[PDB]
């Protein structure tokens, strides 16, 4: 088996898939795990106005909204949660995605406090952080504020990770990456956009130096996923990323693991 | 196969331990994942001065000391963090902990002021946090710290989970469930005891209402790990733990998984 194979394998990517049966599948899982502990009753994500979390928060309104209907149960509730760092304006593109959405209810909450407070506390023990671990730091942060949310409102926290970005390792351990429950898993970047196409949201939301990493653009990683042959300087590339990361797609290490050893 | 089997099972617990064996096997172990990433410098763990924090520290310190001594390598250093909630002044089991220790640096961060940042910042959203998710939101503003400094230290996170403290989930996901390398992962409570007393702890700092959960003490937690029949009525409570709290021994769930299926 080639790395290519097990990288494919591991993350569950198909080199077609079939729209309409990927939004029914994912709605299902989402209805399905709700159904089995009758005591959850939100669903709680965090929206940009990006793809994956337009994709995610579509697909958990309409999880939340069948059942509904279905239990009877007003108290089922999907949150769409803004997590801007600083009053920074307000922006069209998540404002969009909320009324492609249409959400039972939205909540804002301004990380920018919390992240500048962890910050001097560390400042005083004698650490300063660089802006690059301070990146880490804010989705650290917003992992933190859907917890809270969740834990008030019996709830668990979707996320949006997916085969193209979990590939790299393109997400904050615990930041991103601490979520309950993921419904894009197993699909690469184009397939969410023609999930969103089926589903009907603007195309401005979804519709596309721009690369996913140095020398890689986004359809290098999905032709990649979809089993295509690359030049070997980009199959490389993806292949190290992987390697690399591969501690973030696995449970804390113990004395019993052997995946990491020579 | 029972449900008592298929937990010590996957937690990796023993009826007996050899504690110089287990030393070695959890010092070695930390080693050798440490050279397989050469890039790695510090070894980073939150001490608080009780005893799986003090049992994990002297550990980490241990396997730096010696790494260090083999190599030649005068970067490499194991980093105590003493995370306390507020100024509230000078614990004397935390001070006892890093006499024994002897860490290579000891950091003081306070986590109070992000603690409180978040809690306003979602109070504006309308929402107002209950002491217990309070306490949640502390452990994982302490996972925040202690991965804000190993990202600017080429260090990795220790955790002190170990068997007695996961059967029941008995811990907060992402907060300080959120680690990178577990080196007490297989240990019930008692042998932990055995492996400082075979470090030449001081006993203060192990030797012990104070129950596990309601009903369970950690006499009855660490028998159900070594395979003794208890009373119907604390092992079916134990086993209620462990399946409520699946989820968090788990990655996020993805439509491929089927352990949480009824
Ligand atoms: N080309 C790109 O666009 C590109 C490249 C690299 C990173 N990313 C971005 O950078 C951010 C993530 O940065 P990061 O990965 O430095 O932060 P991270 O916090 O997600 O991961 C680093 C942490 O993981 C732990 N760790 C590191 N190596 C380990 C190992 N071998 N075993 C166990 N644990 C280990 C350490 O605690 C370290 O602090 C994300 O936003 C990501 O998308 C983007
Ligand atoms: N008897 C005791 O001493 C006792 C009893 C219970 C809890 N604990 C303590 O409480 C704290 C942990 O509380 P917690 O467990 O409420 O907080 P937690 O944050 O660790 O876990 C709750 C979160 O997990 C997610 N979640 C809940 N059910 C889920 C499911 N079925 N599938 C997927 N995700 C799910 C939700 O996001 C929820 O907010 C710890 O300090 C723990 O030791 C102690």
């Amino acid at each position: 088996m080639t790395l290519q194979q097990e990288i494919i394998q591991a993350l569950g990517a198909k080199p077609h898939i079939n729209p309409e049966e990927e939004i029914r599948r994912s709605v299902d899982f989402l209805k399905a795990y709700l159904k089995t502990y009758p005591f959850l009753k939100s669903l709680v994500l965090g929206i940009s106005g990006g793809q994956d979390s337009t994709l995610a928060g579509k697909l958990s309104q309409m999880a939340i909204a069948e059942l509904r209907e279905e239990t009877g149960d007003n108290a089922l509730q999907f949150i769409a949660v803004r997590l801007p760092y600083g009053v920074q304006a307000d922006e069209q593109d998540c404002q969009d995605a909320i009324a492609f959405i249409q959400p039972d209810r939205v909540l804002t909450v301004n990380i920018k406090g919390a992240v500048l407070a962890s910050e001097q506390a560390l400042r005083e023990a004698g650490i300063e952080l660089s802006d690059f671990v301070r990146g880490n730091e804010k989705a650290r942060e917003r992992m933190k504020a859907q917890y809270s949310i969740a834990g008030m409102t019996h709830g668990v926290v979707v996320g949006t990770d997916h085969a193209a970005e979990a590939i790299t390792g393109f997400f904050t351990k615990y930041g991103d990456g601490g979520t309950d429950i993921n419904p894009l898993h197993r699909l690469n970047k184009r397939q969410g956009k023609q999930l969103l196409a089926a589903l009907g949201c603007p195309e401005h939301l979804y519709k596309k130096p721009d690369e996913a990493a140095l020398g890689v653009t986004y359809d290098n990683i999905d032709d990649y996923l979809e089993g295509k042959t690359l030049d070997p300087a980009i199959a490389k590339t993806i292949e190290g990323w992987y390697v690399k990361t591969e501690h973030k797609r696995r449970l804390p290490i113990t004395v019993f693991d052997d995946f990491w050893k020579r």
